[PDB]
């Protein structure tokens, strides 16, 4: 039982469920058309994305679904952040509504704009895309962290930062999404004693692999894994290496080298966000600046 939430309620009737989108990022989520969402256009039939349970959902898929509604409220409107548009909670099943976004994820995005002949590549409706600049890249970084800096500013903790939960809409905005495992915290670490172990490996700070805490600076070490994903143009991290070693490798002291797209520049930036000591990786505050930096002289 869901309680009404008038504000956020939006009426099935003038819901249109349309193609799947994919299972794999986000859920399930459907392309639809709302009629009358957009309060600035109040006649107007918008595209627009729906998560629903599939037919095999679990208990916890529901809560999950709820919870993360509830942060989206929770968190707020911010350009780089995957804006609520409403909810259907009541009489029928659960339907949240989210701003559509025509590019894709991030991984996917920069995967269709690398050079022909490199693995992954490919031409998205059979015509090729234009390929990304430096500048286009360092943007992207830029509005990412400036989200992040939002996000954390809002005490709420993301836990799964990485390319594939970065929506792109028809502008090439970068949308901050996936709240599935986002929490929010306090001023002191989060921290369970419990060990659920969610949290995809290739992107976890040390202190959440190995002592089960995580702060906003455990979100500055997986944004430098994000930088990497993008100067590699959607590449996996720790390439060739099996999610298994990662664990022994991290208390050895490995990390990723330079993608050559990088400038040293940035590198040492995404080698700051990997201090083992999570104080002395830079805030998002930080990395917000010296990316506006950087941007403004490209
Ligand atoms: C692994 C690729 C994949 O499955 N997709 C890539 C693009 C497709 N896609 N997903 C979304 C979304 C979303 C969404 C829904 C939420 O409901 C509570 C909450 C979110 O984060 C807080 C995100 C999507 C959108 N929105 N537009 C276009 N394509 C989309 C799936």
């Amino acid at each position: 039982e869901l309680p009404e939430d008038p504000k956020w309620e939006f009426p099935r009737d003038k819901l249109t469920l349309g193609k799947p989108l994919g299972e794999g990022c986000f859920g399930q989520v459907v392309m639809a058309e709302a009629v009358g969402i957009d309060k600035d256009k109040p006649k107007e039939a918008v595209t627009v994305a729906v998560k629903m349970l599939k037919d095999d959902a679990t208990e916890k898929d529901l809560s999950d679904l709820v919870s993360e509604m509830e942060m989206m409220k929770m968190i707020g409107k911010h350009k780089n952040i995957i804006k609520l548009l409403g909810a259907c909670t009541q009489d029928g099943p659960l339907y949240v509504i989210v701003e559509y976004a025509s590019k894709g994820n991030l991984r996917e995005y920069l995967r269709a704009r690398r050079p022909p002949g490199m693995e992954y590549s490919y031409d998205i409706n059979r015509v090729p895309e234009e390929q990304m600049t430096f500048k286009d890249l360092v943007s992207c970084t830029y509005q990412l962290a400036r989200g992040m800096e939002y996000l954390a500013s809002q005490k709420c903790i993301h836990r799964d930062l990485a390319a594939r939960n970065v929506l792109v809409t028809e502008n090439n905005v970068m949308k901050i999404a996936d709240f599935g495992l986002a929490r929010v915290i306090n001023n002191i670490d989060y921290y369970k004693k419990t060990t659920n172990g969610r949290l995809p490996v290739k992107w976890m700070a040390p202190e959440a692999l190995f002592d089960r805490v995580y702060t906003h600076q455990s979100d500055v070490w997986s944004f430098g894994v994000l930088m990497w994903e993008i100067f590699t143009l959607g590449g996996s991290p720790y390439p060739g290496i099996p999610v298994e070693e990662l664990f022994k490798l991290l208390k050895e002291g490995h990390r990723m080298d330079k993608p050559a797209n990088c400038t040293n520049e940035l590198y040492m930036m995404m080698r700051d966000c990997w201090h083992a000591v999570p104080s002395q990786r830079p805030t998002f505050k930080q990395l917000v600046e010296d990316l506006d930096r950087i941007l403004t002289l490209t």
